[PDB]
Formats: structure tokens, C-alpha cells, sequence
């Protein structure tokens, strides 16, 4: 069902998230972990004191697809284990990183969120935008509802670290 996918939904902010390549999504799907410019880690780490539920959803450069959606469990973090990250620039210009819980590993086309459009980047459809670009929370919302049931993820343990 869908009912504690939108118990976590509730009352989040979402933000999309782009990689240039697919190796990065998979080492994020793999490890639980997301790291970006520090432009952008300062809006999360003030997103994630600010609400509930901050969700990430990730979608690979020139893929046409979102890759899933995932939400941070922490603010950024430094010197932990080394992520070797596929960079366009050096690792040292990235930020600490932040841990993720994925809420959904499942890919979605482009092509099912076209009737989604964010007010916060002129009511574009809400697959445009920069790395970093907020989605508001209506959109932000059905666009998360539109990915596929993911039957592998248990919901339970993320609703009690809210
Ligand atoms: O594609 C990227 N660009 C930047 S600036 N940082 C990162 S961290 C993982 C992927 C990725």
C-alpha cells in the first residue's frame, strides 16, 4: 500500500537531485549516502532542521528517468570512509556527506511526470532544474507518488526516525 509512503511524505520539503553519470546514484543506492557542492549542502542541512521529512529525488543527466527518491536520516558530515564519486573537479570541493534512507530505488520516466509542474522554478514541469532545485510540496508529493511500489523497503524503520 501507500499509506506509510504518505505518512513520510507528510509535511516534506523535496529537493531534485541530478548526477552527470549512473555510477553515483548506484553508489548512493549502495552506501545510504549523498555528498554535493557546498552551495547546495547548506540549503539541506537547513532543510533537514526545518522539516519532518527532506527527500531527495535523484535523476541521472540525459537518462530521461528518475532513479528513485531517498530521505536524509542526517545533516552533512566530514571524515568519514572515502566515496569514490565520478566527478565532472576535485573531491575537495565537494561537502561533508549526508546520510539517506531510500525510500524508493525504482526508476521513473519523464514521460509519467509531465502533467507535474514547480511553482518554485515558474511552474516548469518538474523534471527542469539545476542540481539543488526545491520542488514545493504538492508536486513534490505526486511526483513521489507516481514511482512504482518499491516492495523491498520497509517503511517502518524511517517512520520511527522522525
Ligand atoms: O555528478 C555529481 N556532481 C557533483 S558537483 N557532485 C556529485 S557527488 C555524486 C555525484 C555528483
Amino acid at each position: 500500500g501507500t499509506s506509510k509512503l504518505k505518512y513520510v511524505l507528510q509535511d516534506a520539503r523535496f529537493f531534485l537531485i541530478k548526477s552527470n553519470n549512473h555510477e553515483n546514484v548506484s553508489l548512493a543506492k549502495a552506501k545510504g549516502v549523498w555528498s554535493t557542492l557546498p552551495v547546495n549542502e547548506k540549503k539541506l542541512n537547513l532543510a533537514f532542521r526545518s522539516a519532518r521529512s527532506v527527500i531527495l529525488i535523484f535523476s541521472v543527466r540525459e537518462s530521461g528517468k528518475f532513479q528513485g527518491f531517498a530521505r536524509l536520516s542526517s545533516e552533512s558530515h566530514h571524515g568519514g570512509s572515502p566515496i569514490h564519486w565520478v566527478l565532472p573537479m576535485s573531491a575537495k570541493m565537494l561537502g561533508g556527506v549526508f546520510k539517506i534512507d531510500w525510500i524508493c530505488r525504482r526508476e521513473l520516466p519523464f514521460t509519467k511526470s509531465a502533467h507535474l509542474t514547480n511553482p518554485w522554478n515558474e511552474h516548469k514541469p518538474v523534471k527542469i532544474g539545476r542540481d539543488g532545485q526545491e520542488i514545493e510540496l504538492e508536486c513534490g508529493t505526486q511526483l513521489c507518488l507516481l514511482f512504482p511500489p518499491d516492495e523491498s523497503i520497509d517503511l517502518y524503520q524511517v517512520i520511527h526516525k522522525m
